[PDB]
């Protein structure tokens, strides 16, 4: 039993809710919140911008030190950093950004990072300002992630479409 509330069950291990991931993280304080990161960990907008703002920019400060030491992430890759006031840990995962021309096949590699964590609160990777079809992202999630994932979808209209079209 865990503390996630109000989710619709899609599969054995994938759950979905219309929610603001920031507000959901603040209430649940999950072990892991996933950030929709880019390779530079520049958290300017979308989910990343929202999460970083909620940490009062502490996420960005930590991220800048990470990059200065380690260099950029790979598209499809990830790193574990602090969850600050939102979670124990933040798993920064880089899905391909279609608006930069990155290969959508890398979306499966991106979701594979979730399998290193037993339970996660997450957005749909490569959705929103990353330009991919969220219906496709949900399908890849369900077909790739085997650990327990709680998906937060900000947009109510999109949430309803994802549920109604789910096979
Ligand atoms: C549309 C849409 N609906 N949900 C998402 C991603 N998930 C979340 N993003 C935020 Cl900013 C807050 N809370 C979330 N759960 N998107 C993408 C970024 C454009």
């Amino acid at each position: 039993v865990n503390s996630f509330s109000g989710y619709l069950k899609l599969t054995d291990n994938v759950y979905i809710k219309n929610a603001d991931i920031v507000e959901e993280a603040k209430k649940v304080k999950p072990t892991v919140v996933v950030n929709a990161a880019n390779v530079y960990l520049k958290h300017g907008g979308g989910v990343a911008g929202a999460l970083n703002k909620a940490t009062n920019n502490a996420m960005q400060v930590e991220s800048d030190d990470y990059i200065a030491t380690n260099g950029p992430l790979k598209v499809g890759g990830s790193c574990v950093l602090s969850g600050h006031n939102l979670a124990k840990h933040c798993l920064h995962v880089v899905g391909p950004n279609v608006n930069k021309g990155e290969d959508i096949q890398l979306l499966k590699s991106a979701y594979e990072n979730f399998n290193q964590h037993e339970v996660l609160l997450a957005p749909l990777l490569s959705a929103g300002i990353f330009g991919a079809d969220p219906i496709h992202s949900l399908r890849v999630c369900v077909d790739t992630v085997r650990t327990n994932v709680y998906l937060a979808v900000f947009d109510k209209n999109l949430y309803d479409k994802l549920v109604s079209s789910f096979l």
